[PDB]
């Protein structure tokens, strides 16, 4: 196999597709890679380097929804960016916790800064302007995080038992297990749009 | 060492706090407890077993406002029932991890389902009440995961360059790293629930 960082990363992908992260071993990559262990170090140093880079990889090669397009309004940029990373963190196992920790690269810098730019052109201080893109982050990670990991664990944990289950919680599980958490994740996001326009449209005033 | 379910989670969360979630192993439960392996696995099967026994402890012992007080409004209520689900989630390393991808255990069902019959009494759907409640989980899972794991990836990783960063980016950097992120969280919070009172309060109007 050939051993530069695009062919490195394509077969790490893979390989976190099979095993999970928890999986993703230097060994394991070496086997699949087939080299032996220290002809991948001269590569890769170890697990957290890996890791680094997948995390850049992924939003690289799937987020396309990173910038505003002219004239879009805040609202409308944040709710698209929301999607696209939402999609992004899906598209591999493990992928949104592959992400957690991370902070920008610099790869990311000038993308970044192009949203916080952008929300303070359009009469956001920096600072909720960095909590708003925060709360979006936040909520999207965690609301795939939980059915990432609720799928995951559904191989080791019994089940459930559903019938002592109380009624409302009954009818509520089925609900959150209708679809991919999308529906809830949608409707989540515009609460969260729609009190941030609440806020930056009071000002000084009392709301 | 004393060897029923009330003294193995004690020892258990104890070494949750020194190796984290990654580094907790059955091997080294035994070891902490004094007894040779065959003798935990009649006690604790698996490592599974033994991590959703530990989320549902972790809210037993220390999420406190779980019900609505006599008389108290729903932005209220889930107000203060996101506050204290986090402070349980960081009371110890890999808290939210430890969390994540569990539903509600059976000692959960009665707590669980009164605050799904509060919602609706307030006027939501079980539907809207239920992606509410969500919301505010998903809103606060994914901030203290992020928090938790860069602080835990901190030994590891490098730093930041801070030389080369744009100057919005590095001055968001510094607003983050001010505090527990507790601010940006409350003020998310916040937008949160006036986007969930717009919904409710609009009825059949077009919003
Ligand atoms: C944080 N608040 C909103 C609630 C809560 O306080 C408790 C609790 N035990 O007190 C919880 O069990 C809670 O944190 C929690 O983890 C929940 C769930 O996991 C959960 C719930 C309802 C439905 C699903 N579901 O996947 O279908 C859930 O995963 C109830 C919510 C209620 C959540
Ligand atoms: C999801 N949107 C809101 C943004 C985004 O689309 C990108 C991106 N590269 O396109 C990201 O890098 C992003 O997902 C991300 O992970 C971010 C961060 O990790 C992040 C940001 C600013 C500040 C911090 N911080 O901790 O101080 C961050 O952790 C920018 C946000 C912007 C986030
Ligand atoms: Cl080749
Ligand atoms: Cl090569
Ligand atoms: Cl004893
Ligand atoms: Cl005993
Ligand atoms: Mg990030
Ligand atoms: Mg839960």
């Amino acid at each position: 196999a050939r051993l530069n960082r695009e062919s490195v990363i394509d077969a790490a992908l893979e390989l976190l597709n099979e095993t999970g992260i928890d999986g993703l071993t230097t060994r394991k990559l070496a086997q699949k890679l087939g080299i032996e262990q220290p002809t991948l170090y001269w590569h890769v140093k170890n697990k957290r380097a890996l890791l680094d880079a997948l995390a850049v990889e992924i939003l690289a090669r799937h987020h396309d929804y990173s910038l505003p397009a002219a004239g879009e309004s805040w609202q409308s940029f944040l709710r698209n960016n929301a999607m696209s990373f939402r999609r992004a963190l899906l598209r591999y196992r493990d992928g949104a916790k592959v992400h957690l920790g991370t902070r920008p690269d610099e790869k990311q810098y000038d993308t970044v800064e192009t949203q916080l730019r952008f929300m303070t052109e359009n009469g956001f201080s920096l600072r909720d302007g960095l909590y708003a893109i925060s709360a979006v982050s936040h909520f999207t990670l965690g609301a795939v995080l939980e059915q990432q990991e609720h799928t995951a664990a559904l191989t080791d944990r019994p089940a459930a038992p559903d019938e002592n289950l109380p009624p409302l919680l009954r009818e509520a599980l089925q609900i959150m297990d209708s679809d991919d958490g999308e529906q809830a994740f949608l409707h989540g996001l515009e609460s969260l749009i729609r009190g941030f326009e609440v806020q930056l449209t009071a000002l000084l005033q009392i709301v």
